[PDB]
């Protein structure tokens, strides 16, 4: 697997069917799935798997149901603990394309209320539960029951108006999804649904929400330093 967009395979990557898994911490793995483009090649998308004692938590689906069912099969084989819930980080196919596989498995799914409202318009199935957010971006705790180490933060509109992010408490990892691009990126990716006015502030708000996270995970590049945040914000400064 050699994607046109997204990180390549490296030492420490485990191939499992059509997907790639990489351990990031004792209890955190990155899942990677690929959508092949007629004429362009494969585009990688990354999410996370977190072990929290006797249960597993997932951030983001794969691009498709079948790929997402493979994530669940990898969890069964390598961890052998139940998936308690999944959080999906906005209403686009790379993050929510496999909702039906989670539902078929009986996994409780959560997304920003706005993501659930946009899902029908975006060709997605809504999560079964809605997260809501305070005026400073922090999730309302009663809407995120029993989330363990997942600390959900809405940084403001950027890549989309509904994009959310997730810090992993008890680790130095934070997940920026499609909002954050890596420190070497040349572009901000698909800006078709983006808020170019507010993007820079939203990227910086993510950094300030998780100020001690040193490993920044993102949808389409390998985990990076905090320069992913600062570089994304610098590129976004140019859009205003
Ligand atoms: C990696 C991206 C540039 S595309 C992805 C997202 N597209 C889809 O999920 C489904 O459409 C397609 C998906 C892939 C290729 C073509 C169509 C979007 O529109 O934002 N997020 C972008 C990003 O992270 O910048
Ligand atoms: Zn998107
Ligand atoms: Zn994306």
């Amino acid at each position: 697997i050699r994607p046109t967009i997204g990180q390549q395979m490296e030492t420490g990557d485990q191939r499992f069917g059509d997907l790639v898994f990489r351990q990031l911490a004792p209890n955190v793995w990155q899942h990677t799935s690929y959508l092949d483009m007629p004429g362009f090649g494969a585009v990688a998308s990354n999410g996370l798997i977190v072990r929290d004692g006797g249960r597993v938590l997932v951030v983001d689906t794969a691009w498709t149901d079948d790929q997402t069912a493979q994530i669940l099969n990898w969890i069964k084989q390598e961890i052998n603990l139940p998936v308690a819930l999944a959080v999906v980080t906005h209403a686009h196919q790379d993050k929510m394309g496999g909702m039906d596989a989670l539902h078929a498995a009986g996994i409780a799914t959560y997304a920003n209320a706005l993501s659930n409202q946009l899902a029908p318009q975006e060709g997605m199935v809504a999560a079964q539960h809605s997260l809501t957010f305070a005026a400073n971006g922090w999730v309302e705790p009663a809407t995120a029951p029993n989330f363990g180490p997942l600390k959900v933060f809405y940084p403001g509109p950027g890549h989309t108006s509904d994009n959310i992010t997730v810090g992993i408490d008890g680790t130095d990892i934070a997940f920026g999804g499609c909002l954050i691009k890596d420190s070497k990126a040349k572009s901000l990716g698909n800006l078709g649904d983006a808020d170019t006015e507010h993007y820079a502030a939203s990227a910086r708000a993510f950094g300030a929400a998780f100020p001690k996270a040193s490993m920044i995970v993102m949808s389409h590049s390998a985990p990076d330093s905090r320069a992913a945040i600062t570089h994304t914000a610098r590129m976004a400064d140019k859009l205003r």
